[PDB]
């Protein structure tokens, strides 16, 4: 069979805190001797609607930061801010911290969110970054400061720290260097995102692990050129796919037999036929949050 | 609403691989037990149709590899209990968590943890079918990955993976080593019964939905649990039991709709079809009412 899975959450949970500040309390992110957490932790509801926090920043103290991991105290020595994020110097190291590495995903790519509330790990699932930068999750009050991550060979990358839910249901978060991805920014206001697409490549993907899992259905005896597809493609609000992107379906073409541009032949078909009643991998649309990759380590290790 | 998965963390403390021979395999390490399938005392030539007491007889401490990570604990007693091993070892596991072993229904849904060579590569969630099949994603060396629920730090252990049935869904059993199913731990092609849809599920999806504000199918009318049932058969929908009834008194409460009114409205929409519910013409079967409290209203 062929599932949304995430990786394995342990190394991740043991990092996970609590920080509070005045009334606002939030998950942070504990790794040697730093906590990394949204910053509004230190704002209140009317600050919020513009918040200066340079300004709001210098007038707090180490002791106006209140972390715990589990029932145990943690003492803040230091503070700064990076960018959308506080890093609070606390005078404890975390042994449970993986080896570690921030990184910035691109859209397109996949990770593993934390649900977490009150500094206690609650959920897990994967999302994949929209090329609108907005993120499909499921958060609730309290979810800021979880955060999303891969892992490879026991280094955990982290990715994405929880911040924002917009008045469509989606996320926006940061990266952790405190940058936002998309054009959100941390205030108390309504913020829509620019109109999404459909990962194409990642379509592609899934359809190669379908023929994998022994579904074929949708294949057909026809081929396209790469412009002809990316033609239909753009049609339907679908990424144009790059010879890059051709290359990187190597490996999931090479297994099948089955030539890219025969697979863009079968999902331009799918498009302008539409799926009429029928089902690939158990779904009854085209999937795109799963990429090459999270297809190859799925069905072959 | 989305499937996700308990943090796996307290399960992944307890993973280690087993091995017989060249056979590898994953196992459940909790306090000085190490819990594994029996299949690995198996050669690639004696799964067939094996005498598991006989070829256990031929075994001893000395015949098992037990390893977190590369690092050997020692077997000091082993027995078997239905298709289980019970492999007791000289250390008890520091990471082990507070646990029970429950023996989970149809219709019940649980974190799998898939594993190879001891360690964990993957978590995500799965629904008991009434078939008594789970629709997994498991490859070559998954056999001993276990499915498990979180509730309050207390681990409920509920399945242990052995097979994958050639239609491509899986089997396995409970802690206690007994099959869910009338599935049996040998190399054969095994067939599952004719599935059925979850009642309990798609129920507790029309009460998420009500919690949406989606409530268009709901009706003036009422049904008895038997007339319910009945219908519900001619659809290839499970009866509901009155632990059914029961486990939705919560969802029944919030929305102020009783469980015999939203059979009432089920029953009308098998006899007469569907029109959206919570943005698809597909009832989802796959979240419990519990699933559905979880993400409604968050653990907070």
């Amino acid at each position: 069979g062929f599932r949304k899975m995430a990786f394995p959450s342990g190394k991740v949970e043991g990092c996970m805190v609590q920080v509070t500040c005045g009334t606002t309390t939030l998950n942070g992110l504990w790794l040697d001797d730093t906590v990394y957490c949204p910053r509004h932790v230190i704002c209140t509801a009317e600050d919020m609607l513009n918040p200066n926090y340079e300004d709001l920043l210098i007038r707090k103290s180490n002791h106006s930061f209140l972390v715990q991991a589990g029932n145990v105290q943690l003492r803040v020595i230091g503070h700064s801010m990076q960018n959308c994020l506080l890093r609070l110097k606390v005078d404890t190291s975390n042994p449970k911290t993986p080896k570690y590495k921030f990184v910035r995903i691109q859209p397109g790519q996949t990770f593993s969110v934390l649900a977490c509330y009150n500094g206690s790990p609650s959920g897990v699932y994967q999302c994949a970054m929209r090329p609108n930068h907005t993120i499909k999750g499921s958060f609730l009050n309290g979810s800021c400061g979880s955060v999303g991550f891969n892992i490879d060979y026991d280094c955990v990358s982290f990715c994405y720290m929880h911040h924002m839910e917009l008045p469509t249901g989606v996320h926006a978060g940061t990266d952790l260097e405190g940058k936002f991805y998309g054009p959100f920014v941390d205030r108390q206001t309504a913020q829509a995102a620019g109109t999404d697409t459909t990962i194409t490549l990642n379509v592609l993907a899934w359809l190669y692990a379908a023929v994998i899992n022994g579904d074929r259905w949708f294949l057909n005896r026809f081929t396209t050129t790469l412009n002809d597809f990316n033609l239909v493609a753009m049609k339907y609000n679908y990424e144009p796919l790059t010879q890059d992107h051709v290359d990187i379906l190597g490996p999931l073409s090479a297994q099948t037999g089955i030539a890219v541009l025969d697979m863009c032949a079968a999902l331009k078909e799918l498009l302008q036929n539409g799926m009429n009643g029928r089902t690939i991998l158990g779904s009854t649309i085209l999937e795109d949050e799963f990429t090459p990759f999270d297809v190859v380590r799925q069905c072959s290790g």
